[PDB]
């Protein structure tokens, strides 16, 4: 059986994957940049197979239906075998480890606060005590799961203060929830996590902030089809990468190396 | 095929696996106490097994013979089939992932350096500087290692340092490391993993502290025989356990709540 080209699975998310200015004139995985098209080059380098990055169809991480079943996201890509593997900011999550394979994580992040600078804010406890500062999160992932889900005390309070809040304190992207966290003149803080919040502190125009301790601790794992083979040379080559000190310098270049808040 | 009690291999490290006070009263698994020793009780109810504790013959935690080819410590009695799950803070690495399975991550931690409060050192590029302030690790395990692989120049040159310094820098054990820096005046700087550096700034006599970065991000996971059928479940446990919470409870439980350093 001949080697074939690789299907990668992402989804556009800044900084891990991002539209080159130019990419007009580009073409094929050169069109886009960012840590995640670097992790991937990097380990197809160690690896030695050649892979097409391909942006997921329905722009979601992965999630089961209650009702149907079905798995959607990059998830879903793999587990009916449209991609054979995910690289992207995608949670290593119990419900995903029973249907995907996962790498050891290249990155660690939990589950954080962003307010605007002067939001008389510091932790979820905080948050959780009042009304006047709305917050929310992604209206779908992992961090709007951890709420769901949980039987913490003061997590599952915010919870039900989330589901009932008006306006709705969901956003559809982190884009949008950093411009309402920028734009709510204090009235709004974002839940997300906390590699992002890091990356929206260094970005102009410097008005963000990261409060408080993380809620979780996680990571981000590679995801492959349960028992695919690529799935132990894709998690050495994980191992080897941490252990050479390069997925920390992936994280400088994208983050600090050209921070643009001092 | 009945089930069989599950042998559990560990070490004697504070706060992880310790001989209670009134061990010679009790017997079997009872006889032990710690961090370690509450976790495996946990994934046992989860997975529903029973199991008995067992330490470590040899006191290691996992390195290849270069020479012999041969597996000692707790990896070895997985490789050798002497135990079915070895539960202790066992770092996550890539020689080790190429010989037994691993879990996602119950710990996260790096390597840390500890100080004498009031020595003049805030990073491993201040130790890698000088010679005054001695410096070292332990004699065996994945820190020592870490130095002595290291192609990155400042790690590079501290391994140098420490295998041309005179009198012995490293340490057989992590109180020996500990002592060495409360007795030396400030003239001696332990490198060690950083959730050890935490538990003990948080121990009388509080004249410890853990200065700068880390340098590195890795994990502690449970490891079993490569292709060991528990694998799954263990892996899925301790998923279950930390979104539930669980670890970090576990770890103000050994850590924090009885902290004795105000
Ligand atoms: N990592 C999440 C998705 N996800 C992401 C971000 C966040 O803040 N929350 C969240 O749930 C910033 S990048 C992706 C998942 O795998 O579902
Ligand atoms: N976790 C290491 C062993 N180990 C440990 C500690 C440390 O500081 N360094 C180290 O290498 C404090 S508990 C165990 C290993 O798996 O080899
Ligand atoms: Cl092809
Ligand atoms: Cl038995």
């Amino acid at each position: 059986g001949a080697n074939k080209t690789v299907v990668v699975t992402t989804i556009l998310e800044s900084p891990y994957v991002m539209m080159k200015k130019n990419h007009e004139m580009l073409e094929g995985n050169e069109r886009y940049e960012g840590y995640c098209v670097d992790l991937a080059a990097e380990i197809a380098k160690h690896c030695g197979f050649k892979y097409k990055l391909t942006i997921v169809g329905d722009g979601k991480y992965g999630a089961r239906d209650a009702d149907t079943k079905i798995w959607n996201g990059m998830v879903g890509e793999l587990v009916y075998g449209k991609a054979d593997i995910a690289i992207a900011p995608l949670t290593i999550t119990l419900v995903r480890e029973e249907v995907i394979d996962f790498s050891k994580p290249f990155m660690s992040l939990g589950i954080s606060i962003m307010i605007k600078k002067g939001t008389p804010i510091e932790s979820a406890e905080d948050l959780s005590k009042q009304t006047e500062i709305a917050y929310g999160t992604l209206d779908s992932g992992s961090t709007k799961e951890f709420f769901r889900r949980s039987k913490i005390a003061v997590f599952d309070k915010m919870w039900t203060y989330m589901r009932s809040a008006e306006p709705s304190v969901f956003v559809r992207t982190t884009a949008e929830g950093v411009a309402r966290v920028r734009k709510s003149k204090g009235k709004y803080a974002y839940l997300l996590e906390s590699t992002m919040n890091e990356y929206i502190e260094q970005r102009k125009p410097c008005d963000t902030m990261k409060v408080g301790g993380n809620l979780d601790s996680k990571g981000y794992g590679i995801a492959t089809p349960k028992g695919s083979s690529l799935g132990n040379a894709v998690n050495l080559a994980v191992l080897k990468l941490n252990e050479q000190g390069l997925l920390d310098k992936l994280k400088n270049k994208w983050w600090y190396d050209k921070g643009e808040c001092g």
